[PDB]
Order: structure tokens, then C-alpha cells, then sequence
């Protein structure tokens, strides 16, 4: 399925994912696409920062959903 | 000064803050108003997660700015 991953600064990308993908797996796809290290990524859905070892299905993330990506880097 | 705190798929509130307030101080004000424990709050500006020991002025957060709030639950 496709999801959208959007920053709060208005940048949107699409990703191909499966319900059984972990949030960590999604971070790995974002790193492949955009170069951002997983430790610098925080993914958000339903107002909550998502736990890395849980899956998209665990969070009831549906096709065409938007996840938000927040960056985390010391001094930024 | 007044700032807004918006939770991503939830509510918007106002807060009264000072430029010298630390992010930890702002979390405390959100707890006073909303009951959310500070350790579970993550505040966001310019697309990134803010750090507890830095102040609003450190990020050039000014009057009528918006901070986004997301929740990081206990384990």
C-alpha cells in the first residue's frame, strides 16, 4: 500500500509499505529515499510518536494515510 | 507573550510564556493546563523536536507562534 510521509515544514513523499512493516522498517525506507538516519526520525500518527518495534497494522494505519515525520538532531 | 500549542490530531490551546522560558518550563505550563506529564510531551518547531534545556528565544519563537505537540507514551 501507499502512505504519505509529511514534514511539518510541508515536504511530502510517498512510500510503499505493508501493514506488517514495523515503524523501524518505515524509517529504513525513509533513509533509503531521503538519506535521514533512523535515529533522527520520529514518526507520528493519531497525535502520538510511534514506537519503533510496532507495526503499521498495530496502529491501524490504512492505505493512503499520512504519517508525519519530525526530525531530531542535537542543536537543531 | 501568547503562543499557540497545537496537538497534531487534536486540540489547540493558548499559553502565556516568556522568551526566556525553557522548553521544560513550557511543558510544565502544558501540564498545569492539560494534565499531560512533561516526560510524555514532545514539542516541535521548524519541523524538529525541541530540547528541554533551550529557551523559546533560543529558537526565535516569538509572540503568536505555534508549537506542535505530540505525545510519547510510557513504554
Amino acid at each position: 500500500m501507499q502512505i504519505f510521509v509529511k514534514t511539518l515544514t510541508g515536504k511530502t513523499i510517498t512510500l510503499e509499505v505493508e501493514p506488517s512493516d514495523t515503524i523501524e522498517n518505515v524509517k529504513a525506507k525513509i533513509q533509503d529515499k531521503e538519506g535521514i538516519p533512523p535515529d533522527q526520525q520520529r514518526l507520528i500518527f493519531a497525535g502520538k510518536q510511534l514506537e519503533d518495534g510496532r507495526t503499521l497494522s498495530d496502529y491501524n494505519i490504512q492505505k493512503e494515510s499520512t504519517l508525519h515525520l519530525v526530525l531530531r538532531l542535537r542543536g537543531g
